[PDB]
């Protein structure tokens, strides 16, 4: 699978029939149809910068992985009773500034989206176990609006020159990804999925109402990551965003 024509979002259901399921992500959040849920607690994140581990070029994207053996780095509050353990963050982006985000709000596409992913360590013993469970994953989604250069993206963008091609990886340490989150943690939530294969309907989404900035040049740095292995013809990682999917009767709840 990929984001090509022959292997991309439109083809994904041929090998992953859950692509056409009832809890697929991302979605369009229509704000006139969201329901204020007054029992939603505020989102609490507390991450320890010492859990940052490694950055990796995964061919379709890049991941920043965190040590997840303990509860040094956790998400709590919002719709959860369970504590969730940070394991990774990554971005999605598009061909052009005009699209790029995965989630859309009242039909508006943003230019990129940051996903900060966590697994349910109160109920499960590992990511591998958690990943396929309905209440297994918690992902903060932050919409990225093209404008001012974001200095907080800094260390991440500077690390990419070490992981230019597919499979390359390098240490990436002493980083607290709560520094990338918007100042307000007001959010939408709904039950959904991973936005790429294997597309498990295991994710409770926490979508921030407030966007963060990214410059047009910052976005070019993403798209200049290569999806080929070192030595092969250069293939820019131009886009990795999936089209929005049918709510199929789910409700988007709002914290605000
Ligand atoms: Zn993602």
């Amino acid at each position: 699978w990929g984001y090509d024509d022959k292997n991309g979002p439109e083809q994904w259901s041929k090998l992953y029939p859950i692509a056409n399921g009832n809890n697929q992500s991302p979605v369009d959040i229509k704000t006139s149809e969201t329901k204020h849920d007054t029992s939603l607690k505020p989102i609490s994140v507390s991450y320890n910068p010492a859990t940052a581990k490694e950055i990796i070029n995964v061919g379709h994207s890049f991941h920043v992985n965190f040590e997840d053996n303990d509860n040094r780095s956790v998400l709590k509050g919002g719709p959860f009773s369970d504590s969730y353990r940070l394991f990774q963050f990554h971005f999605h982006w598009g061909s052009t500034n005009e699209h790029g985000s995965e989630h859309t709000v009242d039909g508006v596409k943003y230019s990129a989206e940051l996903h900060v992913a966590h697994w349910n360590s109160a109920k499960y013993s590992s990511l591998a176990e958690a990943a396929s469970k309905a209440d297994g994953l918690a992902v903060i989604g932050v919409l990225m609006k093209v404008g001012e250069a974001n200095p907080k993206l800094q260390k991440v963008l500077d690390a990419l020159q070490a992981i230019k091609t597919k499979g390359k990886r390098a240490p990436f340490t002493n980083f607290d990804p709560s520094t990338l989150l918007p100042s307000s943690l007001d959010f939408w939530t709904y039950p959904g999925s991973l936005t790429h294969p294997p597309l498990y309907e295991s994710v409770t989404w926490i979508i921030c109402k407030e966007s963060i900035s990214v410059s047009s040049e910052q976005l070019a740095q993403f798209r200049s990551l290569l999806s080929n292995v070192e030595g092969d013809n250069a293939v820019p990682m131009q886009h990795n965003n999936r089209p929005t999917q049918p709510l199929k009767g789910r409700t988007v709840r709002a914290s605000f």
